[PDB]
């Protein structure tokens, strides 16, 4: 009956501790797929470690330990991390599984038994921190010894390259290249945003496709190759196939990847685009899979020397966000503060200036502002709804509409900022409601009183459409704001109760203890 939606974060590198572009990604991925679930799809969430590669193996030297307690080590941080951050994900998927690795071997023999990948030699350039491979005109500041290129730097990030001259296997990706383009043609929306389609397509593909390296002999923490054991395979096809692997894809159990591939999106940071929307649909091309419906590539969190990178340590930890500001604070700053299509700078004055007007004044206060006046003026006990009485309200009903369907529309397209700043337009909008009605003066006259009444349930169903819309975003604020309001009718905080304004028509008796919802 329902509708399936599969939904995936990239596997980060436990290189290094997570930083708040990390939380983004992740937060972003559980907005979109706590969205879908209220809209009522069948949702997967998968997010995970890639926990093998060059990068990986020197970290864990580094530290001065073996790469498997390194990584258990890394791995508990990060999944203690997902639980404080309440991500809804249903599964966690570590490449040193053998649920993975099973998977990783299966695929590169099955492509090597087709003839797609072949033995040969690789003679070129890599960058250990990018993962990625290089010839030398690629490369950014040259160093010349007597003549020749012996060492330069990438021009993803400007990290030391390293000359590689090594026996390799290679997949031969470049005679999939009109099929590629087909399916760009096919699938307008594949790439958002758009930009990075033509990034796509004139920086890679139109210069021409070369035959890919996809695996190694030069070092061993890696899935190795069956039929050749002293070759591992390429960190980023090891990786790619996580999407899969995870479903149980050529297990003996392929029951959630019939169900939920092919996946509606795969969510990532623009820099690992061409991974996911070259190679990844060519390898699933040559494995006769089904592509995904879309890729998305968010902006960067800035610094104020570009790029938050851990590697480089200019970073903000979630761990402490947390702590001292709380959860739906962390989680709320993160998606309002970045719009999905731009590189957004962190400062803290912004974080704080959030935090204290948006979260705890705007919303917090106009929640107490409320429940104060319906327990002095009525007791506790909310008058019913009955209809838009005051000459404000035919307006304000209309605007809660407009807002919920603007919403939808910034929603579906994951613009999570804007969909935000239309709820607080509204939330702004209900205190100024309180300004322009003034309750106090309505409540000396007792002739008023129906017109009281009428005021009061204006204000706690606008708080109640805001409370609803807020539920993929904020995971405490709204259980709380139900909790104090006292509407425990479980249909009262789904989207379909936002169609028609007013659902609050029998007397509430409210909380008589009313807190602040924000620590
Ligand atoms: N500054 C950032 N802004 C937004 N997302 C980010 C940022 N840094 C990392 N990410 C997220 O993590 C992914 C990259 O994972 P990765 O393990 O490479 O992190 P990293 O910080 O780039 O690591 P390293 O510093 O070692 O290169 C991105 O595609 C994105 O999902
Ligand atoms: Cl798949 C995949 C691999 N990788 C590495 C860093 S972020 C990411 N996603």
């Amino acid at each position: 009956a329902k509708e399936t939606f599969y939904i995936t974060t990239p596997i980060y590198y436990p290189s290094g501790n997570l930083h708040i572009g990390h939380a983004y990604s992740t937060v972003a991925g559980d907005v979109i797929a706590r969205y879908k679930r209220m809209q009522g799809y069948d949702v997967r969430y998968l997010t995970g470690t890639d926990e093998h590669g060059q990068k990986i193996q020197e970290k864990a030297q580094k530290a001065g330990k073996t790469e498997i307690e390194y990584l258990d080590e890394m791995i508990a941080g990060i999944k203690q991390l997902w639980a404080k951050l309440e991500i809804s994900n249903d599964d966690f998927i570590r490449t040193t599984e053998e649920r993975h690795k099973h998977v990783v071997e299966q695929v590169f023999e099955r492509l090597l038994k087709q003839g797609d990948i072949y033995l040969g030699e690789y003679e070129g350039w890599y960058s250990v921190p990018d993962e990625t491979y290089y010839t030398e005109s690629q490369l950014v500041d040259p160093q010349y010894e007597n003549g020749k290129i012996i060492g330069g730097k990438s021009p993803d990030s400007g990290h030391e390259v390293e000359l590689v001259k090594e026996e390799s296997y290679f997949f031969n990706i470049s005679k999939y290249t009109d099929r590629l383009l087909e399916f760009y043609d096919q699938n307008p929306d594949f790439i958002q945003p758009p930009s990075r389609k033509n990034e796509m397509i004139n920086n890679f593909i139109k210069p021409g496709l070369a035959d890919l390296a996809v695996s190694r002999t030069s070092f061993n923490w890696g899935v190795h190759v069956p039929s050749n054991p002293k070759h591992v395979v390429y960190v980023w096809i090891d990786a790619l196939v996580n999407y899969i692997s995870a479903l149980g894809y050529l297990s003996d159990d392929e029951s959630l990847f019939n169900k939920y591939w092919p996946a509606d999106i795969h969510l990532m940071a623009k820099e690992i685009v061409r991974f996911h929307s070259i190679i990844w649909p060519i390898l699933l091309m040559a494995l006769d899979l089904p592509l995904p419906k879309k890729v998305f590539a968010h902006g960067w969190i800035l610094m104020k020397d570009g790029k938050m990178s851990k590697s480089k340590g200019n970073v903000v930890d979630p761990n402490i966000l947390i702590d001292r500001y709380g959860l739906d604070a962390t989680r709320y700053y993160l998606m309002r503060e970045l719009p999905f299509g731009s590189d957004g700078v962190f400062t803290p004055e912004a974080f704080v200036e959030r935090t204290n007007f948006d979260l705890a004044n705007d919303l917090g206060n106009l929640v107490n502002r409320t429940i104060s006046m319906v327990n002095k003026y009525f007791d506790g006990e909310l008058p019913a709804y009955q209809g838009p009485l005051h000459e404000l309200d035919e307006e304000m009903e209309a605007m809660a509409l407009e807002t919920v369907k603007s919403y939808t529309e910034s929603m579906e397209s994951l613009q999570f900022s804007v969909a935000l700043s239309t709820v607080w337009k509204f939330i702004s909008r209900t205190n100024k409601y309180i300004d322009e009605t003034t309750p106090w003066v309505l409540a000396k006259d007792d002739s008023q009183k129906d017109m009281l009444g009428n005021v009061m349930a204006h204000l706690v169903e606008n708080i109640r459409y805001a409370a609803v819309l807020l539920r993929p975003f904020l995971t405490h604020a709204p259980k709380e704001i139900f909790e104090q309001l006292n509407i425990n009718n479980p249909q009262f905080m789904e989207f379909s109760s936002l169609e028609q304004y007013g659902v609050l028509n029998e007397s509430i008796m409210v909380t008589g203890q009313p807190k602040p919802i924000f620590p």
